[PDB]
């Protein structure tokens, strides 16, 4: 159904007008994103458009994502819909007002996220990813920095669905068995981490996209430097997670326990507050 707005387990009957705009957030999208407060209650949202009159092609991923999303209702680790409008020009598809990606974080930060925050960052998305896949059989297949969001209040969840499966993504964080043909977004993960804990993407002074591709079947796979004070437990999950072979790369339920996961699952790390200072700084 559509018209309604569950934000916090009551349900609000709303149109677009009920809706203020405050804005665009972002530059670059997959549809345009408005940051949109609720005249009704003062929450303030993240509302696509879809315009029936845009592109087919990202109005296919728009929707796919949105499917996955109504089917996550119960996934703390994945970014919530809270509904939809559904016009005779445009689709409105409100949702989980995050702070920023990782991707901005790691541009603002001008240096290495640290591991107590990478740490908290994994427990979410590798959880995530199993909820997928044994919940709905859905693969991501397109784990990013950019595709990780985090918010004020220190949480961590798993955003874009637009290219996922039912059982391409960026080619700088493909497996290598999707390039040369399950446990792909297991790679893209660990590239992921190793981008995000240095500073620096893996693959550097890659010039094309083939390029890319050929470092990752031809060169070793990148692992955590071991000068950067990171944990015995953090080095570790990453090199089983950038498992060349993925026959050998272990599967999320041997992931969710791994030393590295069950740490941070008890550890309380104050995300929200390092959130909140490295946002502090533009
Ligand atoms: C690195 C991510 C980033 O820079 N951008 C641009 C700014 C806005 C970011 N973003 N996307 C959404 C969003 C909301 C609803 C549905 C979907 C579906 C797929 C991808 C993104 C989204 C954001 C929300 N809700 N909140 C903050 N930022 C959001 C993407």
């Amino acid at each position: 159904q559509t018209g309604y707005l569950t934000i916090g387990g009551q349900r609000y009957q709303a149109e677009i007008n009920d809706l203020e705009n405050l804005g665009e957030m972002g530059s670059g999208t997959c549809g345009q994103v408005w940051k949109m407060r609720f005249r009704k209650t003062g929450h303030v949202i993240a509302v696509k458009q879809m315009r029936r009159s845009g592109n087919k092609e990202e109005n296919k991923r728009i929707l796919m994502d949105l499917d996955v999303v109504l089917k996550s209702h119960d996934c703390p680790y994945i970014v919530q819909c809270f509904g939809t409008f559904i016009t005779n020009t445009d689709v409105f598809i409100a949702m989980e007002l995050m702070g920023t990606c990782a991707e901005k974080l790691k541009k603002r930060m001008q240096g290495p996220i640290p591991e107590r925050i990478l740490g908290k960052m994994t427990v979410a998305i590798v959880k995530a990813l199993y909820y997928l896949k044994e919940k709905h059989g859905v693969i991501h297949r397109d784990v990013k920095p950019s595709n990780i969001l985090l918010d004020e209040r220190g949480q961590i969840k798993l955003c874009d669905f637009g290219i996922s499966g039912r059982l391409a993504g960026c080619a700088a964080y493909m497996a290598p068995e999707r390039i040369d043909p399950i446990r792909a977004d297991v790679w893209s993960l660990g590239i992921s981490l190793v981008e995000l804990a240095t500073g620096q993407f893996p693959y550097k002074n890659c010039k094309t996209d083939f390029e890319v591709l050929t470092k990752v079947l031809q060169e070793e796979p990148p692992l955590l430097p071991g000068h950067m004070g990171f944990s015995g437990d953090f080095q570790s999950f990453v090199k089983d997670c950038l498992t060349k072979d993925h026959r050998k790369r272990p599967k999320y339920n041997k992931l969710l326990e791994h030393s590295f996961i069950k740490r941070y699952e008890t550890l309380e790390v104050d995300v929200a507050s390092w959130f909140k200072d490295v946002m502090a700084k533009t």
